[PDB]
């Protein structure tokens, strides 16, 4: 990967929220020696969001003691009493190797968050787990995980939000060791399933008003909606959170965007805010992926994204993402190419492999209209991005690759109203993936794509009549 972040050796997993010290963003995420094997917090840091430099394990695995996902705050205060200005970290771990027994456990730093110390005993006690017996008891018990934190300014407190099966649980506390339960947060359509890498923030929306966000990863797979990451606009009165709908909202449509996570940005922490995923999907992230054999490394995180809260009509709220500003900084080459038309196929006189492509289709009576980016000249390998029917479309099929083909997760899709008959498309290529942000960036699908070598072309298409491609741009990314 040309500009996503991969860890220099060994399997990633799950972002951690990232913390601001040192005038910059310390990023720990879940890593193992062995793919989906036991593993623990390893730390990144990053100054403008695009650019990583590893630092290597925080939060090591111990015998039958891995350390999952939780997250980290800075005690400013010194709320905690570790001292102020103290990095804390609460992260779930399966006491006893007992997967039933999986409880928070706290981990403190004093140096900016570069090295960790653990506190012995469990802040947050998994008691279903003591005292399960049914087979019921026993797979509640077994998902109690991931802890949030997050600092209630308006009451002057911390409180965590914790994952469970299909229902969310909170507890408030005023120095993160001692913990007080409240009342969970239940949403009625499980099949939406879900509740892993929960989020809990405060965000200012564009009117100036300030709101809540609960969010977590899913799996809605089964009534056609997305794995990736729902939220709940809301509010939290220190005793349990009121969602505005309990309908939850979407923040990316494709594969590969996963126990996403999200962090106040340094110059506009209450109106802006970043965000970063693991781009995976657990229907086949265990396994062997071209990097194993390559460079000895599995696993890549998405691009980093702005996050904005836009009020829209009728008193509801919104999100709405970008790429991260600095990218811009990256760009090696800006090729324009010239408006045309298309009535079938075209392949732009243009090659390469890490870029950001962005244009506009127009059209009328088209039934289908899309571009194709990793395309081989054999003309055989090619994802599409396009719009048909009510779907804006991404389908990676035609890139599946021998030995690691991603079949049947081809075609992802985002809603797009019916009667569009034009659109702007922003598309960011890498050697492992296919990020497009459609329009103003309400809808997002992320995925992995395993390009090949050769997989640098890029075409028009459109199926039942002529189609007006124009504002071709492609700006060429490196490191720089
Ligand atoms: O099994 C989940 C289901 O049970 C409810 C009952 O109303 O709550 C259970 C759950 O609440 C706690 O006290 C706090 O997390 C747990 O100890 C207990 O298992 C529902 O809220 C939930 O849907
Ligand atoms: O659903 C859109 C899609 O399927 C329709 C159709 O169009 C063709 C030909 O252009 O493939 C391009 C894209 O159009 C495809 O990747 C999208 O899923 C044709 O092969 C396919 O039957």
């Amino acid at each position: 990967a040309v500009y996503h972040m991969t860890p220099p050796s060994g399997w990633l997993c799950d972002p951690q929220r990232p913390v601001t010290t040192h005038g910059a963003y310390q990023l720990y995420y879940l890593h193992s020696d062995q793919n989906n094997g036991p593993g623990g917090w390893d730390h990144a840091s990053t100054t403008d969001g695009v650019a990583f430099t590893h630092h290597g394990t925080v939060m090591p695995l111990r015998p039958d003691f891995p350390v999952w996902s939780g997250s980290a705050v800075v005690d400013t205060a010194n709320t905690a009493g570790f001292g102020a200005g103290a990095v804390v970290a609460l992260a779930t771990q399966p006491t006893d190797g007992v997967r039933k027994y999986q409880e928070q456990y706290l981990y403190w730093s004093t140096d900016g968050g570069f090295t960790f110390t653990a506190l012995p005993d469990p802040v947050i006690v998994n008691t279903d787990g003591r005292a399960a017996t049914t087979p019921a008891e026993i797979e509640n018990a077994e998902w109690f995980r991931d802890p949030k934190i997050h600092w209630d300014t308006a009451r002057g407190e911390w409180v965590c939000v914790i994952g469970r099966l299909r229902y969310a649980a909170f507890y408030t506390s005023p120095n993160l060791r001692d913990w007080t339960l409240r009342r969970n947060f239940d949403y009625p359509n499980h099949a939406l399933g879900g509740i892993e890498c929960p989020d809990l923030f405060e965000i200012t929306a564009d009117d100036g008003t300030r709101h809540w966000v609960l969010a977590a990863s899913m799996d809605a797979y089964g009534i056609g909606l997305p794995m990736t990451y729902a939220y709940w606009t809301g509010t939290w009165d220190g005793e349990q959170f009121h969602a505005d709908d309990l309908t939850p909202q979407w923040l990316d449509w494709g594969w590969d965007w996963y126990a996403a996570v999200t962090w106040p940005s340094i110059d506009a922490p209450e109106t802006k805010r970043l965000a970063i995923a693991w781009m995976n999907n657990w229907k086949y992230a265990a396994r062997d992926v071209p990097t194993d054999a390559s460079d000895g490394y599995n696993g890549q995180n998405s691009i980093v994204r702005e996050l904005r809260l836009a009020r829209q009509p009728g008193g509801w709220y919104t999100l709405l993402s970008t790429p991260v500003a600095a990218l811009t900084n990256y760009v090696t080459a800006t090729t324009t190419l010239p408006d045309r038309t298309v009535d079938g196929s075209a392949v732009l006189p243009w090659n390469g492999r890490a870029y950001e492509i962005e244009l506009d289709i127009a059209w009328d009576t088209a039934t289908n209209v899309g571009i194709s980016v990793g395309r081989s000249p054999d003309g055989t390998r090619h994802t599409n991005i396009g719009k048909y029917g009510a779907d804006l479309y991404v389908d990676r099929g035609p890139s599946d690759l021998a030995g690691y083909s991603l079949a049947p997760y081809s075609r992802a899709a985002a809603p797009i109203d019916p009667g569009a008959r034009s659109v702007h498309l922003r598309i960011l290529v890498d050697t492992q993936s296919v990020e497009v942000f459609v329009n103003a960036g309400h809808t997002v699908l992320s995925q992995q794509v395993h390009f090949a070598e050769g997989d640098t072309g890029i075409s028009l298409y459109t199926d039942g009549g002529p189609a007006h491609f124009t504002g071709i741009v492609v700006r060429e990314i490196g490191q720089a």
